[PDB]
């Protein structure tokens, strides 16, 4: 048998790796262009801050991307160039409302042989639009001629003598066009210029030359005009050239950390924001100098602090002060440059989120509710934090209202003639209360015809403008204009009132298993039928589904049954046999996309949704879902029109394609609940706990919401602890040397602000060894384990390890006989400028009483790469070893195994007996456990280099993995293990992690995964034949939907590396079939022309049923 996996985008990439400002979607709009490795995203640039108007993605990781203005254009036009060597020139076209990006040009400028370089890709457009020029590979330089007839962007190589170019730029201010940059030989670094001439496709004499450059130059400016030349940014001094002009400054404060971007201020040039690996931002001036004659020469370059913010990947200035701070370690943020210092600059003023680098994740069900939710270790430096994504419906509350032991909720108009909500009336032990709502005033009020003594069962506005109290002794009706009541009816014998139904022109009222048909008429409630069931009724329901309902839904207590009756004659139409011994408590007829259901809970949580038809009140398809444990009460609400269920987990029900959705609403305990359309509170919700009462307004769509907990250091690892109810964190702060002979800290942080803390008193490494001195600036690494509640995400604890020490694996898990739950740290002892390390510990942890316990410790001879719990016993990676150990009696770790072979066990997971082990160059290898021999044994090895990044086992003979080159791959057992998957997935995984986002099919299998750019992924196991139809649909989408750059989407997923490319086997591009959703009707019927009897609808209903998977 083959594999067939289906991938699918759970979260989209947060990072930016690029951002560019201008004149793209017209000429008088600002645009902010930001690249998020596969996505682009376009906005406008006001006073309020960023206004998205679009976002695409590319079939390619976007490498390069300028904006540029050639003549005979109205507004600029997007080059981007992509990791795959994908060139094209785009243009935002607008139509009305209709937005379009067209590729003006397009082409593939990938060479046949070729040695990429080091400091990557690089990409410059000529500031007269003559020529975009491309380093793509050492000793070449590309130009594509800006030709009105280069449509296919053809491009030709110039033979470069320099082989190590560290940047490039394009020279202002010449008659041809120059480039200008970095390169490095034996002698050192240099900058040098040459002339490109289109005519002769040659170099030829720049117009000016400097022998020498600081030694970690690393970045050219080219400077606009008047001035011109180029700034050379190093990681000493700052330095002018041009010509003859020759400017140098080295100002200490640029010394603690490398700048890393730029980003000019004003078109000439004069100021430009320097942003450091720490998170600063420079301002970096241009002095100038007027002459005796009148002209202005450039006098001196100068450099000053403006304050802190993310540490940026990309910095773009925009309008009065403005400045977009682009990350990719930490989130992005929009920060205020003000000319008065406060001694910072800087203001923060909105904050965007970035799930990226994702070094570790795990899933937990914390309330055990059965749905998962993830918890990353994000970020990096002081910008590390743990994130939690959770999937649900946001609610925003816009009003509070402390008033405990509410029963019961109704909106009500008091005011015929006004078409919004202006009454709540509000139900408690024998009581009933009214408040009303002056626009955003809410006060209590009396409401004349209604009674405050009994507790209400229903409320609201009906028939022939009049007003109905149900309450638990009777059935009131109000007239509106001059409230006062009109008609009342009783139980023939007054005997209380059980169950309660009511709509505009309809009541139905139970009294144990007597049910009474009332009629909404002017100043009369005429009863129209009484019947009595056979058992007792739980609940009604005559929501008029296509106002005068010929249908009554009812539930009953002996019989556990729905039923649908017939009004007037109270006849049974359809029964179902619910089963159990729990009652029904809620019951509603409703009505989702044009099609009729009938939904019933009990009070166990359990929730039966049927097909009803209104003409013969038929029951069909009956399914059932579990919405908490508590009895859940149903009730419409207008967003079409959804179902909030109330229990102790509140989910709203809504529909998407004709399948319905049940969604969690990220709220503690709703018992009730009514929609409240009022002037101060439109298309609202009014939601009553058992203390407050409370109004706000729902998110019309499920999504994932993420909430941070900063850590202000780097994040390593993360496991869950469920017998301390606690999260257990290896995370690593940066400290510099002082003058006391130690390190100190640059800021607090997770580590140094816990509520208790501990260092560890080893003396492993103590006597017999010689010290590892530093010098001054030089920084260190200080790694600790940090304990986090799992509630409230506080730091319980953070135990330091020794100096030098660098923890590398951490589980959490029970070993041997022993009942305790222990954190286990494998570490190594790192110094600087070493081979693989040397020494190394495995420290076993106890937490008790809010402190960490070390409990044994074990001595190893090498670094502990991973640990992973293997059938009670601790199997470990020590440099080039696999060990397993033995959890003795006397709380100490002995050695039972020790397989001795040439791989690098970077990554390891188990799975019974079996051991998937990744290898840092080869690929992934399997290893079994003979019980009764007591070692292990290699069964299969891939043999394929294959430069590993993480790791899964998918099944019992499917095993993933993903390298450095961005691709997916999966190996199956034939011993070799031959790849039967391959897919260029374009993200790095850094965690392989089983579980799921979604409650608890046509896939099998759910395995996520966390990438560096912040994306995260799912990957599930597909049918034969399922893999089939989609891979036909693949190909029929792939004819339909344009692509952005006119890239073949077989092109970007085909499995790509240095010395191997083929497309895409044994995997599904789910983003792809999911778009199929996204587009028209009509073209939806092309994509299924003529597939196999097969129909528009029903390929449908098989992508919406993929899509609840994530």
């Amino acid at each position: 048998s083959m594999s067939y996996n289906y991938v699918v985008t759970a979260q989209k990439p947060t990072a930016v790796n690029g951002c560019v400002t201008g004149h793209f979607t017209s000429a008088e709009d600002l645009n902010l262009l930001i690249a998020k490795n596969t996505r682009l995203e376009i906005y406008v640039v006001t006073a309020e801050g960023l206004r998205p108007v679009k976002e695409v993605g590319m079939y390619g990781k976007i490498a390069v991307m300028e904006l540029f203005r050639p003549k005979g254009e109205s507004k600029d036009l997007l080059f981007i160039l992509t990791a795959k060597y994908n060139a094209c020139i785009l243009e935002y076209k607008q139509s009305g409302e209709s937005i379009d990006i067209i590729t003006r040009a397009h082409g593939n400028v990938q060479d046949r042989i070729g040695r990429p370089s080091e400091t990557g890709i690089i990409g410059i457009i000529d500031p007269e639009c003559r020529m975009i020029g491309l380093r793509l590979y050492d000793g070449l330089f590309k130009v594509i001629p800006l030709d009105r007839d280069n449509k296919e962007l053809k491009a030709f190589n110039i033979r470069l003598e320099e082989l190590h170019v560290i940047d490039v730029k394009f020279l202002y201010g010449c008659q041809a066009p120059t480039i200008c940059f970095v390169y490095q030989d034996p002698q050192g670094r240099h900058v040098k210029t040459y002339e490109v001439s289109l005519r002769e496709k040659e170099f030829n004499k720049g117009p000016w030359k400097q022998e020498n450059v600081e030694a970690e130059a690393s970045m050219v400016i080219a400077v606009p005009e008047p001035f011109g030349g180029a700034i050379i940014i190093g990681q000493e001094s700052i330095t002018y050239h041009n010509g003859d002009k020759y400017l140098a400054i080295a100002p200490p404060i640029i010394k603690q950390s490398t700048i890393v971007c730029h980003n000019r201020v004003d078109p000439n040039g004069s100021r430009y924001l320097l942003g450091d690996m720490e998170g600063r931002l420079f301002m970096l001036l241009l002095e100038k100098e007027e002459q005796m004659d009148g002209t202005v020469t450039l006098k001196d370059l100068r450099v000053e602090l403006l304050g802190e913010t993310s540490i940026a990947e990309c910095l773009t200035y925009l309008d009065n002060g403005v400045v977009f701070v682009g990350s990719r370690l930490g989130d992005s943020q929009l920060v205020k440059l003000n000319v008065d210092s406060n001694g910072s600059y800087v203001v923060a003023m909105e904050t965007f989120t970035n799930l990226g680098p994702i070094v570790d994740m795990c899933v937990v069900d914390l309330e055990r509710q059965g749905q998962g939710q993830l918890v990353t270790c994000s970020g990096a430096f002081k910008e590390g934090s743990l994130r939690i994504i959770r999937n649900g419906i946001g609610i925003h509350e816009h009003a509070s209202i402390d008033l405990p032991g509410i029963k019961g909720l109704w909106p009500l108009r008091s005011d015929p003639n006004r078409e919004t909500d202006d009454t709540l009336v509000l139900s408690f032990v024998g009581q009933t209360r009214v408040l009303m709502l002056n626009g955003e005033e809410v006060e209590e009020t009396e409401l004349m015809g209604f009674v405050d003594d009994q507790q209400t069962f229903f409320c609201g506005n009906v028939a022939h403008q009049q007003l109905i109290q149900i309450t638990s002794a009777s059935v009131r009706l109000v007239s509106q204009e001059p409230k006062a009541l009109v008609s009342e009816w009783k139980e023939p014998q007054a005997k209380n009132i059980s169950v309660a139904s009511c709509n505009s022109s309809q009541v139905v009222v139970a009294v144990g298993r007597a049910l009474y048909y009332l009629q909404i008429h002017p100043q009369e409630l005429r009863q129209i039928s009484h019947t009595e069931m056979e058992h007792e009724v739980a609940c009604l329901d005559i929501t008029p589904l296509g106002g005068l309902s010929p249908l009554c839904a009812i539930g009953l207590w002996t019989d556990i049954s729905a039923r649908i009756l017939k009004l007037p004659s109270f006849e049974l139409l359809h029964k179902e046999m619910l089963g159990g011994e729990i009652i029904p408590r809620s019951i509603l007829m409703t009505t989702f996309e044009s099609s009729h259901y009938l939904l019933c809970a009990l009070g166990d949580g359990a929730l039966f949704y049927f097909g009803l038809n209104i003409e013969t009140g038929l029951l069909s398809d009956r399914k059932k879902v579990t919405l908490g444990t508590q009895p859940t009460v149903l009730r419409t609400f207008r967003s079409t029109t959804n179902v909030f269920a109330c229990s102790d987990r509140p989910t709203v029900i809504y529909s998407s394609n004709h399948k319905l959705v049940f969604s969690n609403v990220n709220l503690k305990e709703v018992n009730y609940m009514c929609p409240l359309n009022s002037d101060g509170y439109p298309d609202s919700l009014a939601l009553a706990n058992n203390s407050t009462l409370t109004i706000g307004t729902i998110d019309e769509i499920q999504k994932l919401h993420i909430r941070t907990v900063p850590l202000y250091e780097s994040p390593r690892k993360i496991c869950y602890q469920e017998v301390s109810q606690c999260f257990g964190v290896l995370s690593s702060r940066i400290e510099v040397q002082d003058t006391s002979g130690g390190t100190t800290a640059l800021r607090p942080s997770a580590s140094t602000q816990a509520l208790s803390s501990s260092v560890s008193s080893s003396k492993l490494f103590s006597s017999s060894t010689a010290p590892h001195e530093t010098s001054f600036g030089e920084e260190v690494e200080v790694h600790n384990l940090l304990i986090i509640d799992q509630h409230t995400f506080e730091v319980l604890h953070a135990h330091q390890f020794l100096q030098n020490e660098y923890a590398l694996s951490l589980v959490s898990c029970k070993l041997g006989k022993d009942p305790n739950t222990y954190f286990i740290v494998g570490t190594a002892m790192v110094y600087p400028e070493e081979a693989e390390p040397k020494q190394g510990r495995i420290v076993v942890f106890q937490y008790s009483d809010g402190k960490l316990q070390t409990v044994a410790e074990k001595e190893v001879k090498g670094a502990v790469y991973s640990m992973v719990e293997f059938n009670g016993k601790l199997l470990a990676s020590i440099n080039s070893t696999v060990r397993l150990y033995e959890w003795t009696t006397e709380k100490e770790l002995r050695t039972e195994c020790n397989h001795y072979n040439n791989i690098m066990a970077l990554y390891l997971k188990t799975k019974g007996d079996f051991i998937l082990v990744g290898d840092l160059m080869r690929s992934v290898l399997l290893l079994a456990y003979k019980p009764m021999e007591g070692n292990f044994e290699e069964i299969a090895r891939d043999f394929n280099p294959n430069w590993m990044s993480a790791v899964e086992i998918l099944d019992d003979d499917n095993f993933l993995g993903a390298e450095n080159a961005f691709n997916l791959f999966v190996c199956q057992k034939d011993q070799h293990l031959q790849e039967v998957g391959l897919f260029h997935l374009g993200e790095f995984v850094n965690v392989f992690c089983h579980g799921s986002l979604v409650m608890q099919t046509p896939t099998q299998g759910s395995v996520l995964f966390g990438t560096v750019n912040g994306m995260i992924g799912l990957v599930t196991s597909l049918s034969e034949s399922w893999y089939n139809l989609l891979l036909d649909m693949q190909n029929r989408l792939n004819k339909v939907i344009k692509s952005v750059g006119k890239i073949e989407h077989s092109f970007w997923r085909s499995f790509h590396t240095e010395r191997k490319t083929e497309p895409a086997t044994g995997f599904i591009d789910g983003d792809l079939i999911e778009s199929f959703l996204d587009i028209s009707r009509p073209k939806m019927q092309e994509v299924v022309a003529n597939l196999q009897e097969a129909t528009a609808d029903d390929l449908i209903k098989v992508v919406e049923e993929l899509t609840r998977i994530h």
